[PDB]
């Protein structure tokens, strides 16, 4: 679980938005895995706006911030998961590390702030789905 609080948007996995969500829906990519619905308090992130390959993310299933190199968000073919069937995956960037499904809305972060959150797990790597390209979440 997870989401990105940013102004009066909460950001989260797709697959984990809520009826909340969907009732309150502001924008939806299934090929990106995020769904975006809207607060009325405001929220203490800051989106990444930059071409990092490295930061931290969280990482539930281990209770611990995990250093990573990452891909630049990319078009990925994505095996099957117990939230979703073998497919492909856009803006996702893939890293080294531990994940497993509920670490999925977990943060990873640069120098710049927030870059995306979990969304892929398996064979020791972890996607990252990308928000840094999302400009109009910084306004309105
Ligand atoms: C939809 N575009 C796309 C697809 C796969 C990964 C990243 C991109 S991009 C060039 O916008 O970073
Ligand atoms: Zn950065």
């Amino acid at each position: 679980s997870g989401a990105i609080y940013v102004g009066n948007y909460r950001v989260v996995n797709r697959h984990l938005a809520t009826h909340n969500d969907w009732a309150n829906l502001v924008w939806e990519d299934s090929s990106r895995d995020l769904l975006v619905s809207s607060t009325t308090a405001q929220g203490c992130d800051t989106i990444a706006r930059c071409d990092c390959q490295t930061g931290v993310y969280y990482c539930s299933s281990r209770r611990k911030h995990y250093p990573v190199s990452f891909s630049k968000p990319s078009l990925i073919f994505v095996e099957a998961s117990e939230y979703y069937p073998a497919r492909y995956q856009s803006h996702l960037m893939l890293a080294v590390g531990h994940s497993e499904p509920g670490d999925c809305g977990g943060i990873l972060r640069c120098q710049h702030g927030v870059v995306g959150i979990v969304s892929t797990g398996g064979n020791g790597l972890v996607g990252f789905a990308d928000v840094r390209d999302l400009l109009w979440l910084d306004e309105e």
